[PDB]
């Protein structure tokens, strides 16, 4: 073995790809620019053409490689975005409301919840986690390790994601836990040998001790990696010119996580606040310091009861992330564990900075920086308490391809329109497979919600009935097309970057504004289904979109709503009415008789 024996992502043909990517965009740019398209399509796509050269590239890479769009897919979704990672693309889960008479309730719950960390490692080191199945065949369980072992590395035009080797993982194992804006390394597996729950407490204690203490408390250097990638490669770079700063840099690069004790929220704790908090942290005013973004699981556990984690993408994605999170949050529910009896306990080592004139200027820029992200997000969770997948499923319909027709009905009654639209697709059927993308705005969704909005048109309700179903029908096919790796985006950016390694010059198949306006997703949602009482949430991708992620239950469906204030046209309250007017516009119209 020593070897995947799952498949290896598939290419597509060429031609399946070209039609199907004309096919997506004819309804979403004018005729004029269609009618170029279609040319300059047919022009790539011709036989003996630059298409098939590019397409034959990509086979050899498709064999050479055990995924031929890792690379390319990882930098073009995350590693060359330029935007900070807060709200941009670190999305936060936010775990239910907790209550905190006291601080040794809030360090309790952490302690408790680090040992759930510390344990479920144990499961993922030892391979002991099951593997999971395609709701099915076998899925790729490479994201797993990626989990506590990786590190985003801010780059001047491209980060670096870290994955440490198993022959280099630490001796001990820590955690950085982040309090009043000071990070303390908390050494919690020495020789095999793992902190009971009541020494973290006793450890937890003596940093909150610490981290009160005004003579030492130095800068808050985790709000530099609030900033922009580029801002935060350019100060990081001041900083590793010291010995102390590049030790310190070092231990965070190499922790498990972080757990950030973060300060009381002034503001009531509503699902809508604290996930505001799980974002940004409030901005440096508030938690906005008490970060460490290029980690990529930072648990939030504040002393006022508001407790989550926030993640960063790049290593792995939503479903992987709810796994581990709910295993943690349902083993803090299993009674307190034997073992816990040890001695010498040697005190949580504070990581000291050498700071400068310059580290302070990028100190206030990064406070402005991060301001400016706290403000301009417009964030809402809204719980739809109608009906849920129950109802759903008695319509012989998927709830994921219902409540995705529905978001593009609340768009279109909205903004008169629909947009290119991102909707994640697993292929973690084939080895390395992180997603692909699902492209919910529809031909047959573009004439549903017409339908439904032409008032003028007079459409009758059972020729709208006949309409949702063929959206919802139309909608399940390209998720099945996707999931299998028979999509289109992954397929373009492969054949786009293997012609930029022929010539820095793109074919004009690529510098088309249809494929350029193809790749800006106004609408960019996920579902990511729970079991516990926790959502998950995410901004927009770009300035004038919206952030749709949506949790099914059996009578309800939660709806976390993003959209940024600077843009006039987008409004996360008003969408969110939309998103209820459909979901009851299509319950009323499923609810209606035969013939
Ligand atoms: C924001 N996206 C939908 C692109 C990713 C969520 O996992």
């Amino acid at each position: 073995s020593e070897e995947s024996g799952l498949p290896k992502l598939p290419v597509p043909p060429l031609q399946q790809t070209l039609a199907t990517y004309l096919q997506c965009m004819r309804h979403l740019v004018s005729e004029e620019q269609f009618r170029k398209s279609q040319a300059i399509v047919q022009q790539f796509g011709a036989p003996g053409g630059l298409g098939e050269t590019l397409q034959q590239k990509l086979l050899e890479r498709q064999e050479k490689t055990a995924n031929w769009v890792s690379e390319y897919w990882l930098n073009d979704m995350y590693l060359n975005n330029r935007l900070a990672l807060p709200v941009n693309s670190s999305p936060a889960v936010i775990f239910a409301r907790q209550h905190f008479p006291g601080t040794d309730d809030q360090l309790r719950f952490a302690a408790s919840l680090i040992s759930g960390v510390l344990s479920y490692k144990a499961l993922l080191d030892s391979h002991s986690i099951p593997t999971d199945c395609a709701k099915g065949q076998p899925l790729c369980m490479k994201q797993y390790y990626g989990l506590f072992s990786s590190y985003r590395l801010p780059g001047h035009t491209q980060d670096t994601l870290v994955a440490q080797n198993s022959s280099i993982m630490p001796e001990p194992e820590h955690v950085i836990v982040a309090c009043c804006n000071q990070f303390f390394v908390l050494d919690v597996v020495i020789n095999f040998r793992r902190l009971s729950e009541g020494d973290l407490f006793t450890q937890l204690r003596k940093i909150v001790k610490m981290a009160s203490n005004a003579a030492a408390r130095l800068p808050p250097i985790g709000l530099l990696t609030s900033d922009g990638r580029s801002e935060w490669a350019e100060a990081r770079t001041v900083l590793v010119k010291d010995s102390t700063n590049r030790d310190s840099l070092d231990m965070i690069e190499r922790c498990i996580c972080l757990v950030c004790l973060d300060a009381p929220g002034g503001v009531e704790l509503s699902d809508t606040h604290r996930a505001l908090q799980l974002l940004h942290g409030g901005g440096y005013s508030k938690n906005g310091a008490n970060r460490w973004y290029d980690k990529s699981l930072q648990f939030v556990v504040g002393r006022d009861g508001t407790c989550g984690v926030v993640c960063e993408h790049s290593p792995f994605d939503g479903i992987v992330l709810v796994q581990c999170t709910e295993h943690l949050l349902k083993h803090m529910t299993q009674p307190e564990l034997v073992r816990s009896p040890m001695v010498p306990l040697p005190a949580p080592r504070r990581l000291r900075w050498k700071c400068s004139p310059e580290i302070q200027g990028h100190l206030a820029s990064s406070a402005e920086k991060l301001q400016r992200i706290v403000k301009n997000l417009d964030f809402i969770v809204y719980k739809f308490d109608n009906y849920g997948k129950t109802f759903i499923k008695k319509q012989k319909c998927s709830p994921d391809a219902f409540i995705q027709v529905a978001l593009q009905l609340a768009f279109y009654r909205l903004h008169r329109r629909l947009v290119p639209t991102y909707e994640s697709a697993s292929i973690r059927r084939f080895q390395e497979g992180r997603v692909d993308n699902i492209r919910s705005a529809t031909p047959e969704a573009l004439a549903f919600v017409r339908a439904v909005t032409d008032h003028k048109a007079a459409v009758p309700a059972s020729e709208k009935l006949l309409l949702l179903k063929d959206a919802i029908r139309a909608q399940t096919a390209y998720t099945v097309m996707a999931i299998t790796g028979m999509a289109i985006d992954n397929h373009l950016l492969a054949l786009r970057e293997l012609a930029r390694a022929m010539c820095a010059a793109l074919p004009e198949m690529f510098m088309d504004e249809t494929y350029l306006m193809s790749n800006r997703f106004v609408l960019s949602t996920s579902q990511v289904p729970t079991t516990t009482e926790m959502f998950c949430c995410y901004g927009p991708v770009v300035p004038n979109g919206y952030g749709a992620c949506y949790n099914p239950q059996p009578e309800t469906i939660l709806f976390c709503i993003s959209s940024f204030h600077s843009c006039a046209a987008t409004s996360s309250s008003k969408f969110a009415k939309a998103v209820e007017e459909s979901l009851i516009d299509m319950r009323d119209l499923c609810s209606l008789l035969p013939p």
